């Protein structure tokens, strides 16, 4: 029943598009470059003139656009026709641009969340797809089910607007950094001869590890004392430096390890050698 | 019931010595510190006087001292004993170290092989535990049952002796990469007031995503193609510029993610900026 607006349509605007178009909603898209949206609009969706048409057609205001300036010189003319509407903002970027763009909405009457999607566009609207919203409370509430039709595991997590963009850069750091060193493993393997299609099937082995440790890592953290139960970080230094001498004498760029190295480095040196390898935090925050 | 000993008595030795204890078998254990196997000698296991004594007790023969050196040491004055038995070094060594234990071990006649242990010393023993080995194939097969006491998911891997530290090191590159992520992650977050144990519940939803590029990584790099279908390597290495700078706002020590940009930005200049994560390979194979 609800008509929902999406304003940007690259890769990410036109998936959600895509999912507000499964789940049966009245549609509307913009697109400043034409026949990003004509797949869509082959599938119920109503291409809009104007970026102020655009926003008339919907309740939901679902902004796309990747770039600051580009988004700021659409929606800042347009504040009048989305005074009662909920403007939803999907973009990633910083956690202060989300509290300086909530300031405006509400000198303008505009209910406004901010958003992170955290899976790739090809999962957008999967029951599985997480989304992470800050902001007006009352308006999520009221627009839930467009939300879980985005993502089925989509999630507020207060009314501080830039708190989506915390959680959002606190997992992607985790994130690409074990992209990174997923890469790095495979290089080093591929440098014995080893496909990586040989070692995959044993990671999942360190995939539940690692399952287990998020927990555990998450315990010590807010409690600021690291047991070092099991393990000590005088050795899990040691044993990374077995990874950096083999990497190096193949000939690998070692520029990651040797700053995990080194800030698990600066941990001992600040007294931790015994303490577990969550006390590499103090080295994390104390450089 | 075959004879084991274990040379040895660390915490990766005790576990062991455990694990064999466990499973039924007779079971002779040496330490160079007096009163490390007071608890397996109650628990069964008979203390040896001397190594020749310790190796002479048993057909399958575990070494788990640190260094290789060390192993050495022991082992080369009573390599007369060992000639004819199975030996299996478990310590952290490189590939090349193992390789030349294995040429030494062929002078004596001792069918050798090198393991590696994968799991936390509490959990081995346990059905789940993974264990590489790598060397004389005879001898993993006829003590199959004895290293699937040790773990039951343990592999062999090859005739190559090294390749079980070249799987090891491999995995642990990606796990200690992740663990400095996941720590530097929580350490983002707790710098606006949010305790790790609340993003630790959405951190599940990452590491479903990172099993599946495990698969997907390990194909791209056994082809050499880095199809970036979603998403495209220069936009990834903006999303992480996006994390770093808000890190070093905040104070933190950026260096990893900053070499991970880096990694990352080589491969871009490479003429990867359309492909996937995966040419990122071409990175740190060309620094």
């Amino acid at each position: 029943i609800t008509p929902v607006t999406v304003i940007g349509l690259g890769a990410m605007g036109r998936a959600l598009a895509g999912a507000l178009l499964d789940a049966g909603y009245p549609t509307t898209v913009w697109n400043r470059t034409a026949g990003r949206g004509e797949d869509l609009v082959a599938r119920g969706a109503t291409l809009a003139a104007s970026p102020a048409e655009a926003v008339r057609a919907g309740e939901v205001v679902l902004v796309c656009v990747v770039d600051y300036a580009a988004s700021q010189a659409i929606l800042e003319p347009v504040a009048a026709d989305l005074a009662g509407r909920v403007l939803v903002n999907v973009t990633s970027d910083s956690p202060e641009r989300a509290r300086e763009a909530a300031k405006w909405a509400d000198g303008h009457g505009i209910r406004y969340l901010d958003g992170a999607v955290m899976i790739p566009t090809v999962m957008v609207g999967s029951t599985d797809a997480l989304l992470f919203y800050a902001g007006d409370k009352s308006a999520y509430d009221e627009h839930e089910q467009v939300f879980t039709s985005l993502g089925g595991q989509s999630a507020y997590v207060g009314a501080d607007h830039g708190l989506a963009a915390v959680y959002e850069l606190s997992m992607i750091d985790f994130f690409w950094t074990s992209m990174s060193g997923l890469v790095h493993g495979y290089a080093l393997a591929a440098k014995d001869g080893v496909p990586a299609t040989s070692i995959a099937p044993f990671l999942k082995a360190h995939i539940s590890l690692l399952s287990l440790l998020i927990e555990v890592t998450a315990k010590d953290l807010d409690a600021g004392e690291y047991p070092g139960a099991s393990g000590n970080l005088a050795a899990e230094v040691e044993g990374i430096e077995h990874i950096l001498h083999a990497a190096e004498l193949r000939g690998l760029d070692v520029s990651v390890l040797r700053s995990v190295r080194d800030v698990a480095r600066r941990a001992v040196d600040l007294g931790h050698g015994a303490d577990s390898w969550s006390a590499t935090v103090e080295g994390a925050r104390n450089p």
